């Protein structure tokens, strides 16, 4: 699709066997979603910065799809205002910003 | 341009006649940009909202030009740890997100 940013470009996903809305964010490097059991390894990662850090879990090459587009990334699971996808998968998926 | 995302958006502007470069953010709703001294009427505005909130200057209506695109838009200037081009100016200059 091609997508204006008159709104907020949120998208739908499938994520762990679950339907989920989030923000293409290309603000953001790495993707970040609250509450999805995901099975498979993780480890600890601390994000953000700004008044202190936050911890998140880690997977590795997890599938998702996004806005019908299958493809396998890097997601953080912890808390966020707002579920994100972030650069990491943008690219995968094969989305650009086009002015 | 076509812009992909495997780094960060960074694009040359010019505002308040000096060369800036600013991250292109569908994330953000509004453009936030540190240290430009812009002339003309503007109010405060609190923006985020997480820990407290942050105080910027709101001017309304500003000539920038961004990657070459000459557009007019609402700019906050204050304290950001990143200069961003929101998804106001982001429309301006007709970027859309494509896959
Ligand atoms: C007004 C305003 C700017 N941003 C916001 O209010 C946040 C709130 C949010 C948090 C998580 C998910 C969705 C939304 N929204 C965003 O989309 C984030 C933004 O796209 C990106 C993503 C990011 C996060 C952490 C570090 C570096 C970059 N930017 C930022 O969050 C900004 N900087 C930060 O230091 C930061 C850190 C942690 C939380 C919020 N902010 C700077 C770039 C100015």
């Amino acid at each position: 699709p091609q997508i204006t940013l008159w709104q907020r470009p949120i998208v739908t996903i499938k994520i762990g066997g679950q339907l989920k809305e989030a923000l293409l964010n290309t603000g953001a490097d790495d993707t970040v979603l609250e509450e999805v059991n995901l099975p498979g390894r993780w480890k600890p990662k601390l994000i953000g910065g700004i008044g202190g850090f936050v911890k998140v879990r880690q997977y590795d090459q997890v599938p998702i799809e996004i806005c019908g587009h299958k493809v396998i990334g890097t997601v953080l699971v912890g808390p966020t205002p707002t579920n994100v996808i972030g650069r990491n998968l943008m690219t995968q998926i094969g989305c650009t910003l086009n002015f």
